[PDB]
């Protein structure tokens, strides 16, 4: 984890304030020691332009995509940023108004390609994304925009999430609504022929939908060597309002009675498994990690307890209020909670009415009912009052899809990011890093090249630190063992909020 | 909290072995120093005779009631015990066989009054009880049996729990099935006329039942200055099989679809409040404490996650198995979990779809649905794998029904009691006391008489220690602050399992 800090000075407003791009990199002023093995680029996306002249964007996910880069070499750091030249951005600069409708901002007189959320590798290319059918190829060294790619030209999905899984050979998996099913897309690694791997995309498996005409909102999914896990939540997209001045936010509604349905598919045999896993209602944005343990799937999730859509609390006008009002507005919101679910793969009918989770080191349960639903209860890993452990990250390259111990997160305090967190998912111990009037971003883990343990490395986070007598922002490097500060690299300009990113080793 | 000990020597079997009563008190040999302010009697009930000749009792709750007493005066301790002369016991000694059917043992050729569970004060009298219509007046100084009282002679209930609440003026509240509703019985304090307060008992309020013909099993309930809280679980008593060689165990079944329904009544206005609180399925035996905080009831519970009846795992044949087998048999049982539920008393229709729990210090939620059900999620206070925090006790005289911080419990390890626990319900910190091959009982808290703080006192537990090179049993006194040992008083005979009891100050 929880925060130990209030924010009466209101400096978090700087997360939502327009900035200018740079024509070339700035030096960042280092205190402490940037690790000498840290060589590469931290790339992150977020909104950077929150109005077009006098026409405002309304929602957190509406501002125009800005691509950020911190470069690390021989203990020195540079910072650079450029707006992504999407259709939405280019046409707004051309027409000097809002041209394309964004998530929560209707344009007055066409799907947005405003790639403000994340960036990921496919073959030798990098793509910025949002959650629509459009992803944007970008140059990871210059930050120039290369092209728009319409996924519908290649595979049958209406969009895809900003959280594809990336196997170590470069294979990319993602999930998207299909207008009704949810399809898993597979993009292969770059082959010797050197054709764009996107032209070899295919649907490998399909998940069913709980409601013929109302697909659930899907933000992420789970992946192991052998299974795919999809969590169908009660936040629904109303297709009647969707396909007919509305925005994307206007199409969401909450199904009160379904709870949460969980789904697994066999990855290698490409087959849906008809096990009716059921539990109580929550919103889910981020899976933490998933893995197999004696024919149970361990599913670690960042949950929000309730069926109301958490995105209702993320209009900019609400996030820009003073601190007492931010706290008040969050009082009726779903409560965040880190939960471990355990999914049995071997359902014996003779165990009807009993708990199937026979593993020795969990309190998660799964009860086989007579109608063949399997009712699940979680083991709670972390819970604090309006204190979200969010934007989770792990040592992904070595522990993604595998038994693991540690997650890192951004701690939200009534939605305001104000700390960095580490959770031991076996012992439930936590570690916190936090300073007054400091607003971090998602932490990204980078392994030490000679690592023996899971947490032998660092996390990188971009921190907004307003108020005079500090420079406006900095790159923070924490030791992953205990979250103690190893270095920071201060820059002389503001940085707005960023969502997701990656570290590109060079 | 969890246990750090295995039990391969199997000494826990001594909890379930017949003992002989004493004709008068033994000296208990003190090591350490019994506090000189500790003056009174620890009175406890449990089974003491587990067969009648060659006819065995089968279930944990079948053995013949044995009343135990440890006396404390001027740093010296005595131990004494006598079988309660119930109908079941007297008629078994007379006929030299099992005459009355017990909970899980059918008698071959009449409701049991085998008061093996608890003892409580009414007026100037003490009653041993089970959960039927019969309670047994006993002498707290000599342990003689005085008389049988049939509650049906006085009030309209078919039985009453072994966990009545006792207000500071001596008023006694209890709950019982009525054959369908659940009735709250009120027994007044002793008045100046000095008539038996049981003759002035009355039903003050009635709770509805979820199923016209199947009442829920009820073990305890919650009480605050202003409210009564009743938790209706999915463990049902099948009245068709009940009123028709069956035993009590044969009448239980699990409702798979209802989950848990929670109910509140206004204590002072004697009125049921029609708020449809709902959550997922669990067994509940023991409420920990209940209290009011602004317009919310805080309901702390010892839960078992699942709808299968936990009593199925408590046949003596299963509890007498070797350790590897005990662990295996408990693998499919419901998982124990301490949970805090928060119940809103102010339901505004305008908050439909939202979380009503606006308190600042909890992650529990309550969601108002369109059908007017209020779906609840708990804040988990403690959770360990088959590690139950059970038989909870608090500083009841000063904090029962009130805001509080500390609970004490008996820790079960795959159902085997092997440790004592303390839980801070605000911070979730725990403390443990445990020794190898030592099987404690429910801890009872006794305040220093001049205490101003909540945990300024001791806990007492009866410990069975069958390891050779130790005496067979002892009374344990721990400091309530940190569960460090203050003293123990060893006795030279075995003591079987005991369930509940009290400390009678003198
Ligand atoms: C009606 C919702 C449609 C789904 C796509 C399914 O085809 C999501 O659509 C958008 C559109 C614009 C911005 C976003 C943002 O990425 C969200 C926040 N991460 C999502
Ligand atoms: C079919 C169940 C009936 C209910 C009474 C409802 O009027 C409970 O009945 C017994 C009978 C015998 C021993 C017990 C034990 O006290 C239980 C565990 N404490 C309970
Ligand atoms: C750094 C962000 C701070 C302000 C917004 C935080 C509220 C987050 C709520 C949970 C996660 C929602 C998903 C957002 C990330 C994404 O678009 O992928
Ligand atoms: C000291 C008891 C140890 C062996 C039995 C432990 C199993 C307890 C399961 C949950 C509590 C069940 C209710 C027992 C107390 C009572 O009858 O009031
Ligand atoms: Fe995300
Ligand atoms: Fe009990
Ligand atoms: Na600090
Ligand atoms: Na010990």
């Amino acid at each position: 984890m929880s925060s130990q800090v209030e924010h009466p000075a209101g400096g978090y407003k700087k997360l939502f304030e327009t900035v200018e791009e740079l024509s070339s990199p700035l030096t960042a002023h280092v205190t402490g020691r940037i690790p000498l093995w840290l060589t590469g680029s931290l790339l992150r996306c977020g909104p950077g332009l929150f109005e077009v002249g006098s026409e405002p964007f309304y929602h957190l996910f509406d501002g125009q995509a800005l691509l950020h880069k911190f470069d690390f070499k021989e203990g020195h750091v540079t910072y650079h940023r450029r707006f992504i030249r999407t259709d939405a951005y280019v046409r707004a600069m051309t027409e000097k108004r809002i041209v394309i409708t964004e998530f929560g901002t209707c344009a007055f007189p066409e799907v947005t390609d405003n790639a403000l959320v994340n960036i990921y590798p496919v073959g030798e290319d990098y793509y910025a994304c949002t959650e629509t059918n459009f992803i944007t190829k970008v140059n990871p060294e210059t930050l120039e925009t290369i092209k728009q790619v319409d996924l519908c030209n290649y595979v049958s999905v209406n969009g895809a999430t900003a959280h594809p899984h990336i196997e170590n050979d470069g294979t990319v998996y993602n999930i998207g609504n299909c207008f009704i099913a949810y399809n898993i897309v597979k993009i292969p690694p770059l082959q010797a022929d050197k054709e764009d791997p996107i032209s070899k995309s295919e649907i490998v498996v399909q998940f069913p939908c709980s409601d013929r005409f109302k697909p659930s909102y899907v933000h992420s999914f789970g992946l192991t060597p052998n299974y795919i896990v999809f969590v169908e939540t009660p936040v629904k997209i109303n297709l009647f309002k969707f396909l007919s001045g509305a925005n994307y936010m206007d199409c969401f509604e909450s199904n009160e009675t379904m709870g949460v349905w969980l789904h697994i598919a066999d990855k290698k045999r490409k087959k849906y498994i008809n096990n009716k896993y059921r539990t109580s209602p929550f919103n889910l944005f981020h899976h933490i990690n998933t893995y197999e343990d004696h024919e149970f799937l361990i599913v670690d999730l960042c949950c929000w307890k309730g069926f109301e859509f958490v995105y209702n609390y993320l209009y900019l006008a609400n996030l820009r209020e003073n601190w007492e009002e931010v706290k008040k507005n969050a009082r009726k919101a779903p409560q965040p909670e880190v939960r471990r679910y355990v999914l049995p793969l071997n359902i014996d009918k003779a165990d009807t009415g009993k708990n199937l989770v026979t593993l020795p080191n969990t309190t998660a349960t799964a009860i086989l009912c007579s109608d063949e639903t399997i009712w699940l209860e979680p083991e709670v890993l972390f819970s604090g009052p309006r204190q979200a452990f969010e934007f989770p990250q792990i040592n992904y390259q070595k522990y993604g899809g595998k038994p693991y111990t540690y997650a890192y997160g951004l701690g939200l305090n009534h939605f305001v990011p104000d700390r960095l967190c580490k959770l031991n998912v076996k012992t439930k111990e936590t570690w916190v890093w936090q300073e007054p009037d400091s607003y971090p971003s998602e932490p990204i883990f980078v392994s030490h090249p000679d690592a023996l343990e899971e947490d032998d490395g660092v996390v990188l986070s971009v921190v907004v630190s307003p108020g005079a007598g500090q420079k406006p922002a900095y790159l923070l490097i924490l030791n992953a063992k205990d979250l103690s500060e190893v270095a920071r690299a201060e820059v002389e300009i503001n940085i707005p909020v960023t969502f997701h990113g990656l570290f590109k080793k060079s």
